């Protein structure tokens, strides 16, 4: 079965699209090499269409069925509830795409009679009809990168009314089932500090640890009808209301397995027979499907004492080494098994014998030291894309503020602290916008967050140590320094000078502002203060 069929109609935009980095009076203070930063547009959609369109073959063996039976046995212990229309509505983001039938996201959130009436009719239709394919819109995503250019990724999503109905049927399922089925292997359950702790203790639990990342090429396209039906059979193991069972069956048959693709102008672009990236079950589905295939592939490879970590289509296995040559042999068998299950790799997997050399979800573990001199592990990444996006966001207001998301999730890193915090707090000070809530996206969920609350948020996610880390590793410092030279960002010495000023300015304002000065910028001062404590990817999900 081909992942997609195409009619020839183009994937069209719904608004003007910029590819070139916008420049304002603040741009050069962050980044000088402007031509290295670009945004993707619908003009490259055709190139992506070629990449994501291919034939899938699946061969399923006993290892696959054995693991599935185990997953279903765990799923059988889960009890999930239907959300009411009101509850589902409150989970709808304020800036979620409006319905084709005369209401928007704010009408949903307000429980307006028109929006509520349509939702009730869509739900009734799901209960009454389990066959008619549901329409979807296909769009090119506009995302920002540094050169070496990527073609635009594609998003596929149904109408707002359907999206609310997905929440009613499945929000409690996708929120509760994966952790029960996959246990400690389900990566979404951890804060950044908990995840790094899990990874470290997992590495030390093995006598001779070996680990590897495995990244599938265009995972969404490798997901077959079988895969999506097997996912449904897992959901249906739950203790559910009969009305929920029918809605889940209907959504699977009419939406999740496949459907027609329509562009922004209303033309049929073709047909999908693989994972839709903009449905509620995308994250949960990919995570279950990746975990199933990978667990079965570990058994085929005879890998000893495996601990897996899975987040969507991102996979890491840490296991007991059988020797360097034996380990390398077993990874080939793994890849062969994964390939028979439809999930061949982008690059072949590599065994690693140092935890810090495994990269996954674009991240790796590194080490720094706290105020006492004790080693502290933390998750970091190559800062090139965060910084390119920060540059765009310096001159353009965007729907999601990646800089804010990055400060929160990478708070302990030397690049988030020295550059992102310093740059954006300076901007916020100048416009007196410290108290203004901003949208950012964490694990695919949209959150509205006031910058003034960052200290409390960072402590809870990473611990108090995130405000006093020092003596970073030579490898991490060198990667950061090299990235700055590459993009024409000023060197770290300049950012320390700027941070002193930004800190002084925050202290001057007092209150929560001064708390941001004290905690976020203690690294900048020569004589430190002793810091005490402070008193659904594509799923269309929102939280306060
Ligand atoms: C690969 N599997 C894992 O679970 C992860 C490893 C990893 C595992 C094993 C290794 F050996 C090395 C790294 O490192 C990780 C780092 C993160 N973070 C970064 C991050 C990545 C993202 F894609 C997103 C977000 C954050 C927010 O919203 B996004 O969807 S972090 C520092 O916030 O914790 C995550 C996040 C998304 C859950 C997972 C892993």
């Amino acid at each position: 079965s081909m992942s997609y069929t195409w009619t020839g109609a183009l994937i069209t935009p719904c608004a003007a699209e910029e590819s070139k980095l916008p420049i304002n009076a603040l741009s050069n203070s962050l980044l000088r090499h402007h031509n290295m930063v670009y945004a993707t547009t619908s003009r490259s959609a055709g190139q992506r269409q070629k990449k994501v369109t291919f034939d899938r073959l699946q061969v399923l063996d006993d290892h696959y069925r054995d693991v599935l039976k185990e997953m279903k046995a765990k799923a059988s212990t889960v009890k999930a509830k239907l959300l009411s229309v009101e509850e589902a509505c409150k989970l709808t983001p304020p800036h979620s795409a409006k319905s084709k039938y005369g209401y928007g996201a704010k009408d949903v959130r307000n429980l307006s009679s028109r929006a509520v009436n349509h939702i009730h009719s869509v739900w009734k239709d799901l209960l009454e009809d389990t066959v008619t394919p549901i329409d979807t819109t296909i769009m090119a995503k506009n995302e920002v990168f540094c050169v070496q250019r990527k073609p635009a990724r594609l998003i596929v999503f149904p109408d707002l009314g359907v999206r609310v109905c997905e929440k009613m049927a499945l929000y409690d399922v996708v929120s509760t089932l994966p952790q029960v089925v996959m246990g400690s292997s389900y990566g979404f359950q951890y804060s950044p500090g908990q995840r790094v702790e899990f990874l470290v203790n997992t590495w030390k639990s093995k006598k001779n640890p070996m680990g590897f990342s495995y990244d599938t090429r265009c995972f969404d396209s490798t997901v077959t009808e079988n895969d999506i039906r097997v996912e449904e059979s897992i959901y249906q193991c739950c203790d559910l209301a009969p009305e929920a069972r029918q809605a889940i069956k209907s959504l699977t048959e009419r939406l999740y397995i496949g459907g027609p693709l329509t562009n922004s102008k209303g033309q049929n672009c073709g047909y999908r027979r693989c994972r839709a990236s903009g449905v509620l079950t995308t994250s949960c589905g990919n995570t279950l499907t990746c975990y199933l295939k990978a667990s079965a592939a570990c058994r085929a490879a005879k890998l000893q004492d495996c601990t897996m970590l899975v987040y969507g289509d991102d996979l890491v296995v840490i296991c007991e080494s059988a020797g360097t040559q034996e380990d390398a042999a077993s990874l080939r068998v793994f890849t062969e098994a994964m390939t028979r299950y439809s999930a061949p790799p982008g690059d072949p997997p590599q065994p690693e014998y140092d935890l810090e050399l495994i990269t996954s979800c674009s991240s790796n573990v590194s080490v720094a030291h706290d105020a006492s001199g004790k080693r502290v592990y933390y998750l970091t990444r190559d800062p090139t894309t965060p910084l390119a996006r920060a540059a765009w966001e310096t001159a353009r207001h965007t729907p999601v503020n990646s800089w804010l998301g990055n400060i929160i999730m990478y708070a302990p890193t030397l690049w988030a602290r020295m550059i992102l915090m310093t740059h954006f707090f300076s901007i916020l000070l100048a416009q007196e916008q410290l108290e203004k809530a901003l949208d950012c996206q964490i694990y695919g969920a949209c959150y509205s967050i006031e910058p003034l609350d960052l200290p409390q948020i960072i402590e809870r996610l990473h611990g108090l140590s995130a405000f006093s880390l020092h003596s970073y590793s030579p490898g991490e410092i060198n990667r950061v320094a090299s990235c700055l030279r590459k993009l024409g960002v000023p060197p770290l010495r300049v950012w320390r000078h700027r941070a002193r000023s930004v800190r002084a300015r925050l202290l001057s304002q007092g209150g929560r502002a001064a708390t941001c000065g004290k905690y976020l910028f203690n690294w900048a001062v020569k004589t430190k203060l002793k810091l005490t404590p402070i008193p659904y990817s594509g799923g269309d999900i929102y939280h306060s």
